């Protein structure tokens, strides 16, 4: 990758719906050559893929949610926890943090009812779960993952 | 919204790359018609845009954090910290959750003296935060925000 | 349900004992059909009944507490759990809620003796029960549950 | 009060539209007399009044939350902060209490927007809060305030 | 009691070791009656006993600490684990308290070691034992437990 | 101080009542001989004092508490509110402690509304204190402070 | 030891480099004493030896941590999980401390994945720790621990 | 640096009063390039300097303490905290971590009063001081910060 690479990129992360002769035209380079390099991005794995950007609301999406799940510790649970948190339909995010050296996890359900039967009942039926501190989200100031390159 | 526009959304959230026939013919439907739902889905908004979906190690982003920040009551602290916080570069997710009652600022940095230099110093640096806690991220167990139908 | 109804229950949820005639003219309709719609909401389950408020005080309920209550994780024992401390005489109200996860239970006895024997020990000998907070309340600042209509 | 009271009071707690037939009947006792001591015990301040026990999912009272907040410490904050907390529409108990030392709040809501604008924007507005936690119930297992003797 | 008894024992609980007649004579009453008023409250149990009051440090006694025990729930653990608190030498106080619900432990040592062989490590063997916490006192600015009447 | 003090000394921190014919006789030596080095003790400040031990549910205390006070930085806030503590009637300890670096205060009151009169009203009014958790009581499982020599 | 001695030392735990000359030259005493006097000083074990101080970052220890680890109570866990943390590579200091009546466990790798393999993975293993909570050291504003005498 | 380098420091950190002709032996090179190759870690900053391991009970340092330190949020205080709580005599190390986001402050004293006198009271007077905990350590597992090659 090469600053033309980033320039390239720091479009596709916003739009990727844009013509490759305004692409080109704003980089200022051969229609062709951008072409060439976009296909060497997704080849060497920088561009995974190209999403649709839908909005949680238009899918009653508004019961969201932060949970932070402790394991217990010995054997292998806390890599087995983290995986069966990973499946739980709704959940799009899952990290494993320092501090509180537990799991954080993103969540989205269209309401209460559908957040405890398809998450919390079934986080709550965990042996090796030790504590679970859901966080319910009320307001969602900023959410652009996308964006990578600011 | 029918099943049918739900049908295209569950491929488009994954891969909208694709071509009109061979959604078309996965959805069974006029590949003429496929074209007005989906131009329909982003007039009235569900479809609020395409996105290149970028390898974060590929931008050598490793120092992940998740960043709860807590602000002074009164006047208008909260909502004003909320979008400082927003505006900080690396800052993609800003959201303001019940049960601790304050910020969950997630945000990626290339290395640690990057991560102090835009994000600690500047928060550290907002007289209306009360206490800020950052967990390091050391395991993207999962990170899908994309998928939004599952 | 339309704004009559709304009417007629903000005066019920404060006093039930008035009189049709009163009521049907604070209301300005026919004591007959008022009759009618209260008979209407009772059936319909809006009206779950009438009760008398009775001082707590008056029954030298002076050992008021509100609990929070941690359950272990697995099988089924959080909603087990949930359901015996609903049983315990004295306790009045139980909530499952996020944030810490847990159960709030609120209850009020005369003394510290009776809450020792009745709730307390009982609570120290559920093996479910992971971690218990008791918070003695010093000061009823308000108790009005059966305003729902502000 | 007597034992004869405790009887005619462990009835009217759970339903005060019984008949004073069906009531004398019960307890043994002149229909007369019955009607004086109940009386009796409305002026001496035991029986406070007669409340309509409605159903507040009738009223879609759906986001039911208890907070806990704390007061800054000196002049007559602690005392101020209470009443404020219980003049906020939705608010229906407000209790100081002992352990966290601060005060517990429980209030009903239809939906996210209207706590967030009649409730916590309200409270993070007071800049004698310390630190507000709120829970979000999303069980309530047992709500049943007006009985108080078991 | 009487308001004699009172200022009997008021005397009594700073210097046990006055004459009856000074006593009598600051009270105003018969020596003869005093000596029968202090001889009954000891018998009636108000007096429980004299004791010598020994200034720590004459023992060297410089390793104080306050504990909190949480123990495990179920079966009889807390008030086992409770009393086998009470009989560790070194142990002068322990109360069950609510709030944290556990015990808090007093205790004075001469030393680090003494206190880590004679208190800590047996407190750490005990399996009914959820976790402690021991909070070094490096001042005594008050600790006159004999004074009950102010 | 040799052993023969050791030994009187765990005399007399159990009953100071003792006949020197009953102390001379179990530990050994000249009755006149006792006297002196008791005289000397005293002198020397090891024995400060004696007490009558009173049994504090003769004087209804009832509300017994144990309170955590944290003091804000700075100045000579710390040292000023430990004295201010000292000085609340009921207070009969006062400890600075590290660990949670703030200091533990013990009290007792006959009634909830005198400690919320003669204690919490003063110490919530006291501008230099950060925070005050306190635990009330429910079980005096041992409290022998007398006790030096084990 | 001496004032002597005192000098010498508050010279080698800087630069025990210096030339016996110099050193006698400053402290004022015969280069030959001087020699037996720090021959002296190992034998009784004061100075344990001579060590190279090595830059870290030379050695590309990037990842600095700094760890609370809680042990479960009974049997030997607590001595037990002790060695343990300390034999792990990478640990330097291991620290059982009150107040949270834990081990505080200082370490340091080159990078995360080391930091993962080589301690968290492992740590994460024990049966023993109850919970385990690790601080990415961001800033090391001081490290001296050879200078002993200020 | 190469794997030389490495052999020579895993040795000089252990014991640097080893002879050149036994270094030289163990790591098969000729003695006079063994000093050049040491002289070049000690210009390249490699190697610091040299240090006297002195036994801290030699020096009666019998108060060890591990402090986490708050600051306050805004101007310049979190910085400026730190360089005040590294001049504090007794202190040899400060680390600024996340998860708490504050200071750990390693110290030694040889008693509580000393530690009360030189640290405790000199943080108490920091007004930029948010809150501070310390942890007494009452053994120490293990201390080799010498070491960093293992
Ligand atoms: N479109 C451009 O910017 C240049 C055109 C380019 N020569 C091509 O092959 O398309
Ligand atoms: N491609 C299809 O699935 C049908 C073709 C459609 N009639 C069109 O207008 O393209
Ligand atoms: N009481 C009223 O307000 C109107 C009387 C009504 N017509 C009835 O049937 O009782
Ligand atoms: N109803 C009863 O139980 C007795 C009647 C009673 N004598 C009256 O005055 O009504
Ligand atoms: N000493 C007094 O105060 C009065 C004496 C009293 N009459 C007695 O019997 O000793
Ligand atoms: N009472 C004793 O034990 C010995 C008596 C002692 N000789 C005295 O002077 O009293
Ligand atoms: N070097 C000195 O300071 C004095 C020399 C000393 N007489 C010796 O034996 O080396
Ligand atoms: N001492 C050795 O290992 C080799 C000696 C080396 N030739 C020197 O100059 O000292
Ligand atoms: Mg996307
Ligand atoms: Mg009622
Ligand atoms: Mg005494
Ligand atoms: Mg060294
Ligand atoms: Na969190
Ligand atoms: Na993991
Ligand atoms: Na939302
Ligand atoms: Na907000
Ligand atoms: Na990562
Ligand atoms: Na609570
Ligand atoms: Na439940
Ligand atoms: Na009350
Ligand atoms: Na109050
Ligand atoms: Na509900
Ligand atoms: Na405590
Ligand atoms: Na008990
Ligand atoms: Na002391
Ligand atoms: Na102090
Ligand atoms: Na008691
Ligand atoms: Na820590
Ligand atoms: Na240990
Ligand atoms: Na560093
Ligand atoms: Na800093
Ligand atoms: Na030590």
């Amino acid at each position: 990758m090469d600053e033309i690479d980033l320039r390239i990129l720091k479009i596709l992360q916003y739009n990727a719906k844009y013509s490759l002769d305004e692409i080109a035209r704003e980089i200022r380079i051969p229609k062709s050559t951008l072409s060439y390099r976009i296909k060497k991005l997704e080849k060497d794995g920088v561009i995974k893929g190209y999403y649709a950007y839908i909005n949680p609301a238009s899918l009653n999406l508004d019961y969201i949610v932060i949970t932070s799940v402790k394991a217990k510790y010995g054997k292998n649970y806390h890599v087995e926890l983290g995986n069966k948190l990973a499946q739980i339909p709704g959940v799009w995010g899952v990290y494993f943090v320092l501090g509180d050296n537990d799991f954080i996890v993103m969540a989205r359900y269209k309401t209460r009812e559908e957040f405890m039967e398809k998450f919390l009942e079934r986080v709550m039926s965990i042996p090796e779960v030790e504590r679970a501190s859901t966080q319910v989200v009320v307001k969602i100031i900023k959410e652009s993952p996308n964006i990578v390159i600011f």
